[PDB]
This record gives structure tokens, sequence and C-alpha cells, in this order.
């Protein structure tokens, strides 16, 4: 199998995995489907990178320093049905960065510098897997879950969600009427719709009452 160096290729499988990349490897064959880049020091990707990549199913860029992402970088994309951009340094997505993705089923973001829910996400479908933990989220816009309805894992831990603010009713009220889809991390999935936290009180959103909310209180 073609391969670029520091990979291992079999199929259309392409397993760059933790093997000190600084940058994503030249000549990734174009007939691959599955792409682990996870595990490396890649500081930036080049626009246009992956624009030959169309059959591919499976993308890992997880545990990089990746600070952005160039628009429509995952536009060639239509087959992928896994994005893993955890453990990087995002702030900012692209607003349309998702647009093309809908047949994505599981999207991995954790461990970022996240301060709102991307857009587009809302239009992920057929997602059943979302997880958005460790980031700086403090509430999630309304209805933006309500069109997930395949999802079976939604990791939502690790985040300063603001329950002063009556915007936090939405989470509150979606975990609580989806306790058997929130999940914490104890190196695996448990499922747990307490894990996601009041900043501060460090209690449970799910059992915020309404009353103990104020819009007046959303900065
Ligand atoms: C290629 C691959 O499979 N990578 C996975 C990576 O996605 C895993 O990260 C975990 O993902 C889940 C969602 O499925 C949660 O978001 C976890 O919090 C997340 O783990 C976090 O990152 C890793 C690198 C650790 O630092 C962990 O302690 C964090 O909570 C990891 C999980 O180990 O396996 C892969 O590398």
């Amino acid at each position: 199998a073609a391969c670029p160096s520091q990979c291992s290729c079999s199929g259309t499988t392409v397993d760059c995995r933790s093997k000190r990349h600084a940058s994503v490897p030249a000549g990734i064959p174009t007939n691959a489907q599955i792409l682990y880049l996870h595990d490396n020091q890649i500081t930036k990707l080049e626009p246009g990178v992956f624009d030959s990549l169309i059959n591919l199913k499976e993308l890992y860029l997880g545990s990089n320093q990746l600070g952005a992402l160039p628009v429509g970088v995952f536009d060639s994309l239509t087959q992928l049905t896994v994005l893993d951009l955890g453990t990087n340094q995002l702030t900012v997505l692209p607003s349309a960065v998702f647009d093309r993705l809908v047949h994505l089923k599981e999207l991995f973001m954790c461990c970022n510098k996240l301060t709102e829910l991307p857009r587009g996400i809302e239009r992920l479908t057929h997602l059943t897997h979302l997880a958005l933990d460790q980031n700086q989220l403090k509430s999630i816009p309304h209805g933006a879950f309500d069109r997930l309805s395949s999802l079976t894992h939604a990791y939502l831990f690790g985040n300063p969600w603001d329950c002063e603010c009556r915007d936090i009713m939405y989470l509150r009220n979606w975990v609580a009427d989806h306790t058997s889809i929130a999940m914490r991390w104890d190196g695996k999935a448990v499922n747990d719709p307490d894990s996601a936290k009041c900043a501060g009180t460090n209690t449970p959103v799910r059992a915020v009452t309404e009353a103990s909310t104020s819009p007046s209180k959303c900065p």
C-alpha cells in the first residue's frame, strides 16, 4: 500500500497516529477511507488539504495543536461519518464548516477552548455521538439539540455552565428529559445525567429550578 513516511497503511486505512507529525503528511493516498492523524504535533491545516479524499469515512485529528480550521476544509468529505477534533486549541469554527457533512454520525470536540456551540451542528440530524466536554461553554442555544433525534451519547461535563442565566433552562430541560444519553468519561462512556454541572456551585444542571434563574443575569 502506498503510504507516507511515518504512517502505516493497509487497504484504505492510513494510520499516522503517534508518529510526531508536525504537519499533515504530503501525498495521503486519495483512495483513503480511514485517516488517523491523532496524537501528533500538527499545528495547522493548510487550506484544501483534504479536498482529494472524497471517499473518506473517518477522520481523526485529536490530540494535536490546531487553533483554526480553514474555511471549507471538510467540504469534500461528503461520506464522512466520524470526525474527531478533540484535544486541540480550537476557539471559533467557520460558520459553514459542517454544511456538507450531513452523513456525520460521530462528532467529537472535547478539550478545546470553545465558548459557544459551533454553528451548523444543529443541522447534523444523523448524529449518534456528540462530545463537547471540557470546553468553556456556558449554555446551549434554545432548540439546538431538537433535531438530533438519533443521539445516544452526549458528553457535556467539564463546562462552566451558567446556571444563574435563564438561557440555561433549555439545557436543563434537555438533560432532564434525555437522561439516558448524557455521558461522563471514566476512561469509557458512562451514563450519568448529573455530570453536567453548574459553574461555581457544582450542582447538576438538570436539577436547576426555573425560579432560581433569571433573564437579567445573561451577560
Ligand atoms: C482516534 C480515537 O479514537 N481517539 C479517541 C478520543 O476521541 C478519546 O477522547 C475521548 O472522547 C470522548 C468522546 O468519545 C470524551 O470526549 C472524552 O472526554 C475524551 O477523552 C479526553 O481526551 C483524551 C485524549 C484524554 O485526555 C481523556 O482523559 C479526556 O477526557 C480518547 C479517550 O482516551 O481515546 C481516543 O484517543
